[PDB]
């Protein structure tokens, strides 16, 4: 069937849409070429619509069926729990889109009478009505990027807040536990960046002659078929479930997940969806299971030897045993034709790689640096272009989510996050005297409230003390960073070092947690290094839950 059907009504914005980076003294000190930074808007929606609208092709074979059964066998060991209304409410983000039924996220979290009562009625409706398609709103996603030598906005589809709370009750536990049970070490969201690097490195070194490749599916969500979504449900159904959860899952599958009507911000009928909606609770888990199922089966059909996969939603990376240059190239081609038959055609053509550091998965690549002892240490990095552009945007405009904070946490060991992001934002927080202000950021799609002053402990727990001592980065990594800066008009690293020295001194003079940030975060800035010992508060933070599962588009808030 067609992934989408359109009536002609336009995808409209619910407010003014900013697309240009403001000329601000704070953002200008970080990035001067402001005209190179832009934010996607509804103005390019039609372009996106064109790319994601097509008739899907899907042929399932014995390999697919074999792998599916293997997966259901593992799903069968799972017992999922129904979340209470209260628990589901507490998982709703403070700034989540309000319901059209007279209440918002605030009311949901405070368990207000109107919100709870409506949520109960929506739940009872899921138990009673197994067929009526649930309404969804379609919006053009607002994302920031750097112009290329531009990207159309992504389309986000989500149901009303009441429905979202119900999804949590019936499926939060399932999407939080089932993926790991089914895919084991292949489920990427169970790993912190350091553990992900560890897994990739060990897997790579565990092969006699390793060969790896990233596989980019062309607009994955639109390739997900009704069959795929019902197969996904068949896996969920293997869990032990409360009767009402089993029905809610059955109802949500047919009324929402497999497709439904699309309504714009103006309340007009935009068309119909018959593929994956980006904004429902099962999207991350569903895409991961679907991608893993198809790829595992495709690997068998292609005859790839000793395959080890790592999947994060629609992002896939495979490491296997090389069978020779020409043999690998032909096998990868076969793999792609098998994925294509499974309705997961390639976006960027896949290519075999024989150097782990040259593989990009989850927009990241493995690289090497050295610790104080001089020992080699692997860590996760990426091209800093998007992170810097977004840091500049969030510097000039207020944003609910701070990608810069999430980037510092996730890429704390990198040359760019340390010299630029930390320096830039700590200097601003110092000037505005807001170091003790907790800020929101997302990790694997879930929203977290984090205090900047706790970054030293956080970083130590997730990355280890080496994150504060890495040096002698690879020439390739240094060049990528340096060239990126010249491109964006970001001051050269020498300028950042000078600014860092001043930020460090200021932080130390304040003492307390502030001084700790100066000592650990900026020890790289001084020649007379200080002794960095394990932070007492570090080995005490409850980071359990940070890297358990993916929740992108899931409307999840962890507190
Ligand atoms: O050690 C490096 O690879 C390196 C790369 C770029 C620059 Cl500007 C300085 C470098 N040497 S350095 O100042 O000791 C340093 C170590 C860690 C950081 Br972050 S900066």
């Amino acid at each position: 069937s067609m992934s989408y059907t359109w009536t002609g009504a336009l995808i409209t914005p619910c407010a003014a849409e900013e697309s240009k980076l403001p000329i601000n003294p704070l953002s200008n000190s970080l990035l001067r070429h402001h005209n190179m930074v832009y934010a996607t808007t509804s103005r390019s929606a039609s372009l996106r619509q064109k790319k994601v609208t097509f008739d899907r092709l899907q042929v399932l074979d014995d390999h697919y069926r074999d792998v599916l059964k293997e997966m259901k066998a593992k799903a069968s060991t799972v017992k999922a729990k129904l979340l209470s209304i209260e628990e589901a409410c507490k998982l709703t983000p403070p700034h989540s889109a309000k319901s059209k039924f007279g209440y918002g996220a605030k009311d949901v979290r405070n368990l207000s009478s109107r919100a709870v009562n409506h949520i109960r009625s929506v739940w009872e409706d899921l138990l009673e009505d197994t067929e009526t398609p649930i309404d969804t709103t379609i919006m053009a996603k607002s994302e920031v990027f750097c112009v290329q030598p531009r990207k159309p906005a992504r389309l986000i589809v989500f149901p009303d807040l009441g429905v979202r709370v119900c999804e949590k009750m019936a499926l939060y536990d399932v999407v939080s536990t089932l993926p790991q049970a089914v895919m084991g070490s292949s489920y990427g969201f169970q790993y912190s960046p350091k553990q992900r690097v560890e897994f990739l490195v060990n897997t790579w070194k565990s092969k006699k002659c390793p060969m790896g490749f990233s596989y980019d599916t062309r607009c994955f969500d639109s390739t997900v078929t009704e069959s795929d979504i019902r197969v996904e449900e068949s896996i969920y159904q293997c869990c032990d479930l409360a009767p009402e959860a089993r029905q809610a899952i059955r109802s949500l599958t047919e009324r929402l997940y497999i497709g439904g009507p699309l309504t714009n911000s103006k309340g007009q009928n935009c068309g119909y969806r018959r593929c994956r909606a980006s904004g429902v609770l099962t999207t991350s888990c569903g895409n991961t299971l679907t991608c893993y199922l198809k790829a595992t089966a495709a690997c068998r059909a292609a005859k790839l030897q000793d395959c080890t996969m790592l999947v994060n939603g629609d992002d896939l990376v495979v490491i296997c045993e090389s069978a020779g240059t020409q043999e690998d190239a032909a096998a990868l081609r076969a793999f792609t034709e098998a994925m294509t038959r499974y309705s997961a055609p390639p976006g960027d053509p896949p290519q075999p790689e024989y150097d782990l550091e040259l593989i990009t998965s989850c927009s990241s690549n493995v690289s090497v640096a050295h610790d104080a002892s001089g020992k080699r240490v692997y860590y996760l990095t990426r091209d800093p272009t998007t992170p810097l552009a977004r840091a500049a945007w969030e510097t000039a405009r207020h944003t609910p989510i701070n990608s810069w904070l999430g980037n510092i946490i996730m890429y704390a060991p990198t040359l760019w996050a340390r010299m630029i992001l930390m320096t830039h934002f700590f200097s601003i927080l110092l000037a505005q005297e807001q170091l003790e202000k907790a800020l929101d950021c997302q990790i694997y799609g879930a929203c977290y409230s984090i205090e900047p002053l706790d970054l030293p402990q956080i970083i130590e727990r997730l990355h280890g003390l080496s994150a504060f001592t890495l040096h002698s980065y690879s020439p390739g990594e240094i060049n990528r960073v340096a060239s990126c800066l010249r491109k964006l008009g970001v001051p050269p690293l020498r300028t950042w070092r000078h600014r860092a020295r001043s930020v460090r001194a200021k932080l130390l003079s304040q003492g307390g947690r502030a001084a700790t940030c100066g000592r650990y975060l900026f020890n790289w800035a001084v020649r007379t290094k200080l002794k960095l010992t394990p932070i007492p508060a570090a080995s005490q933070l409850d980071l359990s839950g940070w890297f358990v599962a993916g929740y992108s588009g899931g409307d999840i808030y962890h507190s």
